[PDB]
């Protein structure tokens, strides 16, 4: 990585590249039954070849054009999962954050730390005013993230998700620049 | 229009076209300092050359409809289905109408047709409407129709300099 | 469809959609023959991802309309306004329909609507219909509507290894 | 011009470049309307728009292989355009059009350039049919197809809008088994 | 072809066309790699007809470079290109290769010369450069016959089947004309 | 910037963004009657709109597409120049480096320091074999950069540069990944 984001001496964020195709792909299979509650939706497989030629390239192109960041999470130099800034709406000065992490790395404080830099990035660099995270109401290591950083529940989206044939509610949390 | 959507008499819905440009801009200037609370917000050339055509390509590519409203054959506003998300089987609906035509019950009837389309044609499960918190006129729409208030986005809107909260309403395909 | 053209209680003309891909291909195969005599060109895939997407985009950009014909609700064929030439204020109209439905006077009634569009909305001065010099059922159409024969295109067609001539018919605004 | 079409010691045909802009805008205005009849079209556009849009678009079209929009060069310089359009591959046919300045009339330029274009059409493209149409009252173009061996096919009623009005178009086709 | 560059009575240069795709693929397969040294180093008719040839054409339409075929007695014996065009710096490079079957007939030299006049007279560049693997006699000789001067070496400029070789560079200045 | 390259405590490298256009354009008008010896010619120089709408966006896509870097040099926070890796030839495993700096920032070793990070990346990530740098023959300050890091002079380009009306020679320099 020429351009990189050091979160701490253990956590690193960087934009994927095509050569990241294999690990991501494999890294999404090793956890292929679960990873849908964390608003992504890999109930039906990654491909590696698809990631190499289309998804990652599209992701970079998007970073190039400035609508968001689809990035990889790194712990001791290995892809553990991904973090993301999306639904960027400059006029309204806001974006949302998503993320997910391989089970093995659950519990080391990765996502929470990665979100913090990403939050700092969002408020100081993009001069955004609001950042939101959402998570399936249902159970959450994921809701736990906005709650240690200090977001506020603001609402629910009834049937906001459609994972594995099932309808779930989505709960919204938001954090304002002045509160941060 | 070859292709059109009759809501009832007086009220027809249709994609815009380059030639709608001079009037769309006129209609937007006479209302400039309002559409924003209505979640929208101009050089009538830009619409002809860039914005109307983009809205059209976007409809051709199937993600959303940005359409014009017509009262008795004239453009009096817009209605719109955006944030289409086929994976979560949900979308959202926005709208705005020129003062001139307020109170004749257009938006409501227009949304009713749009929701129908969302629900039996795109087979969406969820439809939301979103309104700045202080604008009773828009909120009145989800409310007569039967949506349920779902939450707020703190600081959701940035209208001419200030912060305002947005409030969401939703309708499920089964409550319909 | 949000946006249709209702010809008349049986017949609606409407844009095609990717999801028409499966029926559209079943309907061309069961008619792989007969169809180049009505001057028309693969898989439910190529239609789903490439052909219809471009027709729609063409419509969004304003050159012509490649629409489906719908009898009592389902696709029975397609009607077309092509070679739009604005400067010269003219265009052509082609069309085809599945055998299943050849008796219902669909093509003619659709054509009649599209003609109205060409002259009243597109403000065109001229519309032409073209046909294989030997397709009596095609030739009938312009003729019944009142088009004049203008001439022939020598070898204008190449249908399966062989070539056949094309006959032109035209209709001027001040006649319709 | 690296790649070129030598009609004869006198006439050459070749793609235009952006640098040809100045002299195409200029050669056309020298002659405001004498053009919509010649089936171009008026309100003559500038050198910039020819240099940055029209000529590049013509070249890309040639690269993709549908049609030629080429400049006509009479002994060194730009005296007109000839072109191959409505190239219909499934029906194996195209249409040829052209125009030259009032200054180059008489020298058989169009006729000569057409021939090569046609020859290309029939054995390279392997097209079956080549057509030319022209305004009924525009003997100058008409003499061309009649000179080469095309047959009058029909007239399109009101097929042209030169300036303000409408005139009819007369058609001429030339099949392959036939030249 | 409508548009053609006539080098001489036996040699013509022209843009390739999709239909040229089967012949280029074969011409390359039966030569193969002894062309990696030329500066070419595979893929099919299919890839040539639907991607490589079109990009080539499109780049000719855009006025950046020429990728053309060499024709000996109406037939494709190889290619020549004007690449790395740099209009601001008034310079370009020229490359080529022909099939063995057609070696020794003076084709490459002949087309280079034509290509050169054009680089100098019509595009009005000041500089023209050519390069070649340090040990590719056949290729190095063209520039020297024409009167290009060796300008320098690019260390490890080539990569031919896992080995790296040096590139030697020759330039020719307009006034040296 | 989220993703950057910390060269050292004062010098950072980053992809430029549309909002850097005003500063880039001004820096370019400010110099420019050099900037030719430096091998970066606008010729018909900047225009803050053009860099914002076209030039900076394309550079960003190139970075996404993975074929080069057009980055900004920041001293203590702000643009003082650009570094660049271009002519990326993955097949021959080689590429070239360019860079320019504003006069007021001359002589602090920004370029050298930044080229080393760039090289590192070139040799240990794109895994290139060769890296070159070229410069105007009489551009002592530029020439100094390669020679200080230990490249070797490889040859000359006769009239390779064309500055303000006239021609000058380009001299080439190259570093082979096995000399590191
Ligand atoms: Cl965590
Ligand atoms: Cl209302
Ligand atoms: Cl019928
Ligand atoms: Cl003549
Ligand atoms: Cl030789
Ligand atoms: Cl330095």
């Amino acid at each position: 990585g020429m351009f990189t984001c050091k979160v701490n001496e253990h956590i690193t964020i960087r934009l994927l590249e095509p050569k990241d195709a294999e690990r991501l792909a494999e890294l999404i299979i090793q956890n292929q039954q679960r990873l849908g509650k964390w608003l992504f939706f890999a109930e039906n497989p990654s491909s590696a070849d698809t990631y190499r030629e289309t998804i990652i390239p599209d992701w970079r192109r998007q970073y190039a054009d400035l609508n968001g960041i689809e990035a990889g999470l790194l712990y001791d130099g290995s892809l553990c999962g991904m973090i993301s800034l999306h639904n960027l709406d400059q006029v309204n000065r806001k974006a949302e954050i998503g993320y997910w992490i391989a089970k093995e790395f659950e519990g080391k404080g990765i996502i929470t730390a990665a979100c913090r830099k990403l939050i700092t990035y969002a408020f100081e660099e993009l001069e955004l005013n609001r950042v939101a995270i959402c998570a399936a109401v249902g159970n959450e290591k994921s809701r736990a993230v906005p709650e240690r950083i200090g977001f506020l529940e603001e609402g629910k989206a009834r049937d906001g998700l459609y994972v594995n044939g099932m309808h779930h509610d989505l709960v919204y949390y938001s954090l304002l620049k002045r509160e941060w």
